[PDB]
């Protein structure tokens, strides 16, 4: 009698239907009683018998739906159950708070070469399936980790690095190399947003070869789309990158000194952000007041269960030594963030511009840190070369000037870094790789710029590979073997991925376009872009918009993308500028010619005075990211969709219909409607008959494969629903070749009296 009927918090209800109609249900929620309300047909499903139970897998359900998935995790949730499955993808909710020993040496041990459904679901046992296949199938591997800012995706990918490297590595500390240079990229990747203390601004894949032995022979990051924005301003809530933080917390008096560091609310490039640390009791006592900021003074440290920007600086001079950073190198990167930090405290003042006076010192500091002639940078901040001919710049174009050469000095130290790592653990051969991708999921915030608008193109084309890996070849597998299950439909966004992509009429040629055009201007880019795709299915004006606070926005100050997981609306302001990678030419000469080695080094791995210096962001991304999909087309592919449980951080607080929606989102509806129709375990006549010819008596081995099957399904005498012959293979149903090896470990006498029954012939 029990359904499961929406619910605008908890996502759905336990109610009874007391009256279907033609078009809704009527539900009387439980114990209420006298309430009742009308939901949709399709918004009502079958629920659990027994609600206290959960079910390891969730094809395991008698009935397997959206609402019956959601309140099997909210009952694993609540007993310390992060980890449950969908055949073989993996559900991990973000449980905010360390579960004891569910990723201990001995828990990385009990997992070692168990297939799936031996063990609880873990990220280890998915990481182990990875590892099998690849030695067994010899194709590499990838495993895919998605989900929201602060679902858990960086710290999954660190549990499936960690494994792998503990389980499959050489012994030697040299192992050790691709997990402790996780620290060291998190240190210059990863910030404080609202969504997550340890939020990750860049996209990786990272690959752990191996050679014919199936041994790790060392691992290869690849880093994509740094968020440059964030190197300058923040909003109140928001924090700059670990590493200036680490550093003005962590830094001895001697470092301190030598590179002119102080509180960060005496830097611009901090002081818009929240400039208190994350510290306990203990460790506030470890930083000197001449490091506290008056914010930190008056509201005191920041929460987090690991994050510590005193310890973590301990512990990222201690990572650097273990993957063998010498203590000059150390320094040279200290010192090129100190030289961004100083760099940014410089002003200017109408004349043309100046610079103010009070900037003496923050000039003098950044040119001693860099490597620079004072009045060289003096000259590149103020004046800009053009057809050869010195013109001044106004105050605002010398702020740009400024901002331009932090963020490329920043990001070439984020490449340097991500390179310098690559080199800890470098490999001459391999035959196979896993590789592990932790990159951004689709979002929309009120506002979205073009950093969305990356992260978003990326997700479509995820979300493309992820439905054709999981719901075209599974049904493709269906129809050619000639099952006859109900076909299950997703919406193609080929036609989105296009919009965004394709040469020459795709939006980020059409942005390239505009960057080239004699007076660059996003109101142009936006009309060519609405004028080129008017009729387009996947683009609208802002106007169009579902969404009240968007109607207001004109057409050439945005535009509407019909992304899979739902309509972002994007505020084109700052595209064109955002699109562009590179420098004034008298900014890039000025850096590259540094008397410091090491920054020319970041510049080393010529612009005409009246030619456009132009890299694009959009084209550059693309490029990656074609690559990127090349190398997961070529390998197998195990999913891992993470889920953040609520908006607070905190633990035991599983929000419904937020969780409802993360799930809905990525596509696993559609998942669970091919399932509860389809076939999730199968097997050939032939492995089969290998597999379980020796228990049955001998006559049955004289059979081929195929009738050998069809005689011992008869003489099991197992449900014809329950499994389906198809032509090369036997289907079985969810959760029902358990149910097939069960009986077959039963007694030899009692098989062959089974035989017996059906044919005596085969005694
Ligand atoms: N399994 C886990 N165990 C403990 N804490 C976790 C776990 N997964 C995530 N967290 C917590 O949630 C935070 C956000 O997770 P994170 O991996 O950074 O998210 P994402 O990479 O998806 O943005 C982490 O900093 C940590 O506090
Ligand atoms: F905060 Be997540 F790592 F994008």
């Amino acid at each position: 009698k029990p359904v499961w009927a929406p619910h605008p918090t908890d996502g759905f209800q336990v109610g009874n239907i007391v009256d279907i109609g033609p078009d809704s249900l009527t539900i009387e929620p439980l114990n209420q009683k006298g309430k009742t309300f009308l939901a949709l047909i399709n918004q009502v499903f079958p629920a659990e018998e027994d609600s206290k139970k959960d079910v390891e897998d969730n094809c395991s359900l008698m009935y397997l739906n959206e609402a019956t998935l959601l309140h099997n995790i909210k009952v694993r949730y609540s007993k310390d159950r992060i980890y449950t499955y969908v055949a073989n993808i993996l559900i991990a909710v973000n449980p905010y708070f360390d579960i004891p020993k569910i990723y201990s040496s001995e828990t990385i041990k009990s997992y070692q070469g168990k297939s799936l459904g031996t063990m609880p679901p873990h990220v280890f046992a998915i990481a182990d399936k990875a590892f099998r296949d690849m030695k067994v199938l010899k194709l590499s591997q990838s495993i895919i980790v998605s989900g929201e800012s602060g679902a858990g995706k960086t710290e999954n990918t660190k549990f499936v690095l960690r494994y792998l490297t503990e389980s499959y590595g050489t012994g030697q500390d040299i192992d050790d190399r691709i997990v402790e240079a996780n620290p060291l990229l998190e240190a210059f990747g990863n910030a404080k947003t609202v969504r997550n203390n340890n939020s990750s601004r860049f996209g990786k894949f990272v690959e752990i070869h191996f050679n014919e032995k199936s041994s790790v022979v060392g691992g290869f990051v690849s880093h994509y789309l740094l968020e440059k924005s964030r190197i300058c301003v923040q909003g109140k809530e928001e924090r700059n990158y670990h590493i200036f933080y680490r550093l003005c917390a962590g830094a001895s008096e001697d470092i301190r000194e030598r590179l002119h560091l102080s509180s960060p609310d005496n830097f611009r490039y901090l002081n818009r952000g929240c400039t208190r640390y994350f510290a306990n009791k203990e460790t506030d006592k470890q930083i000197l007041q001449n490091r506290k900021s008056p914010e930190y003074l008056k509201a005191g440290s920041l929460k987090d269960p690991l994050l510590d920007d005193h310890g973590d600086f301990i512990r990222m001079c201690t990572a650097m030594k273990k993957i063998g950073l010498d203590d000059e190198e150390k320094l040279d990167l200290f010192r090129v963030v100190a030289g961004v930090l100083h760099l940014g405290n410089i002003d200017f003042e109408e004349a043309g511009c100046n610079l103010k006076n009070k900037s003496t010192q923050a000039l003098e500091y950044c040119a001693e840190l860099l490597g620079l002639d004072q009045d060289d940078l003096r000259v590149s901040l103020t004046t800009r070369v053009m057809l050869v001919i010195k013109v001044p710049l106004k105050v605002e174009q010398a702020n740009n000037a400024r901002d331009a050469l932090a963020k490329t000095v920043y990001s070439h130290l984020f490449d340097h870094v991500v390179n310098r790592v690559n080199q800890c653990f470098p490999f001459e051969t391999s035959s196979y790789f896993i590789g592990v991708l932790d990159i951004a999921g689709f979002e929309y915030f009120e506002h979205n710029s073009f950093e969305q608008f990356c992260i978003n193109y990326c997700n479509e084309k995820l979300q493309q590979f992820f439905n054709e890996r999981i719901l075209k070849e599974e049904q493709e597998l269906y129809q050619k073997e000639g099952l006859g299950v109900n076909e299950v439909h997703y919406v193609d966004n080929q036609d989105c991925i296009d919009l965004i992509e394709a040469r020459l009429v795709g939006i980020l040629d059409i942005l390239d376009e505009e960057n080239r055009l004699p007076q660059p201007s996003d109101q142009h880019f936006t009309s060519a872009v609405h004028q080129k795709h008017k009729d387009h299915f996947r683009l609208s004006i802002p106007r169009k918009s579902k969404l009240a606070i968007h109607r207001n926005i004109r057409d050439d100050e945005g535009f509407i993308i019909r992304h899979f997981a739902g309509a972002v609306c994007y505020e084109t302001t700052q595209f064109v500028e955002k699109n562009n990678d590179a420098l004034h030419m008298s900014l890039e000469s000025l850096i590259c010619e540094s008397r410091d080695k090491f920054i020319r080094e970041l510049f080393e791995s010529k612009q005409k005075a009246g030619k456009l210096s132009f890299i694009s962001v959009g084209n550059k991304f693309k490029t990656q990211l074609n690559l990127l999909l090349d190398k997961l087309r070529s390998t197998g592919a195990s999913f891992i969709r993470c889920i953040k449980p609520n908006l607070k951080m905190t633990s035991h607080h599983f929000e419904g219909a937020q969780i409802l929606s993360q799930l809905q989102c990525s596509g696993m509806v559609s998942v669970l409607d091919l399932m509860q129709g389809g076939f999730p375990s199968r097997a050939s006549f032939h492995e089969l008959y290998n597999m379980y010819k020796k228990y049955m008596p001998d006559k049955l081995a004289r059979l081929d494969p195929r009738l050998f099957c069809k005689a011992l399904f008869k003489a099991l005498g197992l449900n014809e629903i329950d499994y389906k012959f198809g032509l090369t293979k036997v289907f079985f149903r969810p959760g029902k070749f358990a149910e097939f090896d069960q009986i077959m470990k039963s007694d030899p006498d009692h098989l062959a009296e089974l035989v017996k029954r059906v044919n005596h012939w085969l005694i």
